[PDB]
């Protein structure tokens, strides 16, 4: 049986696959052709069909897991294409998490004799996050922050040590947002969540600009000026609101300048994309700040695929969390940020 | 000099005007024609030009203020039309608050010999709120809540006593959102704020539906189904997410079903209006809940004109705050909710 961990989210399926690299001469003969075809298919291709992708840069090489050495691979595809995945399987013990482990349980059982083991998505997230940081990213730090995030000429990605990770606030930005407080390896809770997450960015962006992919939405946003759509403090006060330390550049009302018809007629799609990104990102940061204050936790780590290839939102979070907390909170990021649930699911294999 | 209080916000100007009703025979002769023309103009019209409105239902009758008896009137017009207001004035001590008291200071001083006194918008809000509740709404309660907000066959507006109003969390929903913690008549602070407020509702609604007024946006929303645009917990899990008590009907991702092109092509403008309203309203409620928990305050009063003629958002707030706090927080509302800053400004007149 191949060793796989699957996190079926509302938008993306994430798959962690352990490729053994210590296969003995006797073991290669004993392996069945279907198993060899799967291993070869997965390791000789980086694109799978039309929508599956192997994130080769994230591979952990020569990892020791369950007493074997191998490479840990990280693979993603849209949940909309899970029927293709299952149909290919019909042409193994599967540890699965995410909402889709429940929603699609009956579909996975169409694969004869397959044993599906549903695992909790936040249990798997915490276990996978702690594990990956513990083994390191091929000797490099898994965790990083942006040093001097308020000064663009200095701002730079820097490694951050999580050897004693507790306590930790984890902000999981998927379709929506889950906020977790982790006090130990066995003591964690879901503090709250928000509905304004990555699916809001992508959904609103598509409605407003006609973009047809997450990457196109980010490309548009990179070219836009959110202040063409947003109403700033200085638009209301003429400058800073000094009594409460609100700088003129702060957003007072997201999309608030779109109440004027002439401004709706002049705004560009790129401006709207950037305002959508800024609106969602600042709200996530603000909710994270309030939760960190209430939980008395000063390290805030952001995960989920809203931040994949999204340096704009990462840098906005780093700057905003530091600025609005007056330096009391630190924004942290993880190289394997979308895959922790899939890894945590894989890690449950020995229990079955 | 007529007694006026003005709150110049980012979107609306609010004006409180005290009409004396104890004018003696000698006083009517001494009054100048311009003053008599202003009082007559204000009290014989309910529409002023094309965009000014007197909210006659809010009038406080036979109020004793500064040692005189009179009627307190409540008048609003768009900040975009303030040049018309100022030009009419050029054809008095003015206590003014809101950002526009600063932004338009030089414009108010084009009225010869006018004395402008800028007052802080959250100082005025707290003072006006406490004052109006203290004098009552013509003998009725100024404050109300929705009893049994979780059961539509029972849910009904009911009066609420604020005779000892402290402590109180005040959520001011204007263009954006300000959240205040009031501990006494002289001890209050701005806890935080959000950029996702009434201008976000109106701005996004206009972009998405082509509506041309706040009232039209609400009319559209009243006919729509937000679940056509939003991705719910049951869309991801197939039902409830039981481990964390998330019901299937909860929104997991606002506008999250709009990542699918075929759903964008089927959604109605009314659906989009309702999803915008629900998205903004739930986020305001959630931020209010987190702030109330951190401030250790269990009464949350919502003000600002986002809720004017907006029973949908008021009932959503009442239900959501009670549901998501497991009954620990109570949503409160005020009949004069958009006008407290203007009243607090008027109340500063004796200091000058
Ligand atoms: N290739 C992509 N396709 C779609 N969305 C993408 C893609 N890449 C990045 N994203 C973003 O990543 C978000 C989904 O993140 P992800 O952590 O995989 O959520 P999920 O697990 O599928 N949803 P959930 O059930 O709420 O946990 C989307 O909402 C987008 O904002
Ligand atoms: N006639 C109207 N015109 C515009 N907006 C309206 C109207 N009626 C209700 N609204 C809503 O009321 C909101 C403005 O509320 P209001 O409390 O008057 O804010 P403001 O004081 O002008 N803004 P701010 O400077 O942020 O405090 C708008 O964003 C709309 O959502
Ligand atoms: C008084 C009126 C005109 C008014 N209404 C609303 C606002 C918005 C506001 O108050 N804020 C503060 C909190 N903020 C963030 C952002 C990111 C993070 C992170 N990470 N944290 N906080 C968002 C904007 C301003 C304002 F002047
Ligand atoms: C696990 C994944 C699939 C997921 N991701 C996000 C959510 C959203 C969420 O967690 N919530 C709770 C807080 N909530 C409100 C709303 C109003 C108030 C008031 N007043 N308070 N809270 C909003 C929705 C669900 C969810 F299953
Ligand atoms: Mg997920
Ligand atoms: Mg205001």
């Amino acid at each position: 049986s191949p060793w796989f961990g699957m996190d079926i989210g509302g938008t993306l399926v994430k798959l962690s696959y352990f490729e053994p690299i210590d296969i003995t001469a006797e073991e290669e003969q004993e392996e069945v052709e279907s198993l060899k075809s799967i291993r070869k298919y997965l390791t000789s291709n980086v694109a799978y069909g039309s929508t599956g992708i192997r994130d080769v840069h994230l591979e952990l090489k020569d990892l020791t897991l369950f007493g074997r050495r191998g490479n840990l691979h990280f693979i993603r595809f849209p949940t909309q294409d899970l029927p293709t995945f299952i149909q290919m399987g019909r042409d193994t013990v599967l540890c699965a998490t995410g909402g889709g482990a429940y929603k699609f349980e009956k579909d996975f059982r169409t694969i004869g004799n397959l044993h599906l083991h549903k695992l909790d998505e936040l249990d798997c997230l915490v276990k996978g996050l702690l594990y990956i940081d513990s083994v390191s990213f091929n000797g490099q730090a898994e965790c990083y922050y942006f040093a001097n995030a308020s000064e663009p000429e200095r701002c730079q990605k820097m490694p951050f040590n999580l050897d004693d990770p507790y306590p930790l606030l984890v902000v999981n930005i998927g379709s929506g947002v889950s906020i977790l407080a982790v006090h130990s390896k066995d003591n964690y809770k879901r503090v709250t969540g928000t509905s304004l997450g990555g699916g809001t960015f992508l959904g609103l962006c598509s409605l407003l600009t006609g973009c047809e992919s997450f990457e196109e939405a980010l490309e548009m946003a990179s070219k836009g000026d959110s202040t063409q759509a947003d109403k700033l403090v200085r638009d209301i006060y003429g400058g800073d609101y000094e009594r409460f330390g609100l700088p003129g550049w702060a957003v007072a009302s997201s999309f608030g300048n779109m109440i004027y018809k002439e401004k709706r007629e002049s705004v560009s799609k790129e401006d709207l994309a950037r305002a959508t990104l800024v609106t969602i990102t600042n709200n996530i940061g603000s909710v994270a700040r309030m939760c960190a204050v209430n939980e008395k936790i000063n390290r805030v780590v952001f995960v989920g695929n809203f931040l994949r290839v999204n340096t704009l939102s990462m840098k906005l979070l780093a700057y905003a969390l530091d600025y609005w907390s007056k330096g009391q909170l630190k924004a942290l990021f993880l190289e394997h940020e979308g895959y922790f649930g899939a890894v945590g699911a894989l890690l449950g294999l020995p229990n079955f």
